[PDB]
């Protein structure tokens, strides 16, 4: 019912609003060996997919070629709930157009969705296949009315929703990443 | 409503079942420098705090000082959803008695309900008071429901569900520690 509310503010408690404001320092800190004129700098928000209609798999390149791993930024830690040092690591990709690099950006599903998809495989966590696609939208709506609110993290990422058709998820990329 | 569910089915899918197959060589690794005859090795499972009404602090020592940070397990890492070699870290802790070290194990809060009271901050989040302390106590209850029907998890962690009176939290970690 509300399951996609719950993990739309846990997503953004437990992680958007800890990460996006050191996110910045940790982009600046890679491009400063690794921008040059040769090649654009990776750029400053987060770009979150938001499939509604996915798998979710956990390698991008499997969803498309074009979309490769290229580094990670420097990890950040911060003690939570007990745990010494909880560790957020981010990764970067480059976005291939034509056989070349047209775009660099730290990329990432939003986890919870692939959580909800694999809520279908256990009876009891009651979720059909009907209600898995109306909880995604549910999510990614209620995740923008959360960052409408919240311009501090607003500026600190784009949300990149889509529906894969029975399309080019790099391309999409590349226009959102273009308009910046 | 249903706000806990989600969180339960979330903690279970996108953690416990993750890192609860390989917790037992995690802590064998570092039992292997760490115990000897001067001292019991470290507990086998994952001892889970619950508490039912509290702000869920990150530092257990502020809970209770006979609750001390030891050390951090090797870290276990895995690609997900986009994210190369995510981090799960997890912390030892000795529980003191008397001012003597009287046991040893992998101790966390069960960080969903840390979220929980903190949606209380946000007006959209529609999370009351009252209903607050309602949430709480039905995560723990379909997290039980969830181990109960997963018994290779269930062997791997141990449940603390406890409330703060208005009692020691490292005697009550020390009574089921002393069960197993
Ligand atoms: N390493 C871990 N150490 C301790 N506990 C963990 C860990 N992993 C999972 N758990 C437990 O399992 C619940 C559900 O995890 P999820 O399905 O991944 O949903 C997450 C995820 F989408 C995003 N997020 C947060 N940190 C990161 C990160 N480092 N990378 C990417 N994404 C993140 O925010 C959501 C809520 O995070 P929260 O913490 O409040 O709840 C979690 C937590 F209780």
């Amino acid at each position: 019912f509300n399951v996609a509310h719950g993990l739309a503010w846990s997503y953004y408690i437990g992680y958007l609003r800890l990460i996006l404001p050191e996110l910045q320092a940790r982009i600046r800190t890679y491009n400063q060996h690794y921008n040059n004129l040769l090649r654009g700098a990776v750029s400053q928000r987060l770009y979150i997919l938001l499939p509604l209609d996915c798998g979710v798999p956990d390698n991008l390149s499997m969803a498309d070629p074009n979309i490769r791993f290229l580094d990670k930024l420097p990890q950040q830690t911060g003690d939570r709930a007990g745990i010494k040092d909880r560790v957020y690591s981010n990764s970067i990709y480059e976005l291939l157009e034509n056989g070349q690099r047209a775009g660099t950006c730290v990329l990432e599903y939003a986890t919870p969705l692939q959580t909800l998809f694999a809520m279908s495989q256990y009876s009891q966590a009651g979720f059909s296949r009907e209600d898995r696609l109306e909880q995604a939208k549910l999510f990614c709506r209620t995740l923008e009315d959360i960052l409408a609110d919240a311009p501090e993290s607003q500026n600190n990422c784009r949300l990149i929703a889509y529906q894969e058709p029975a399309f080019s998820l790099s391309q999409e990329v590349l226009r959102h990443l273009r308009q910046e």
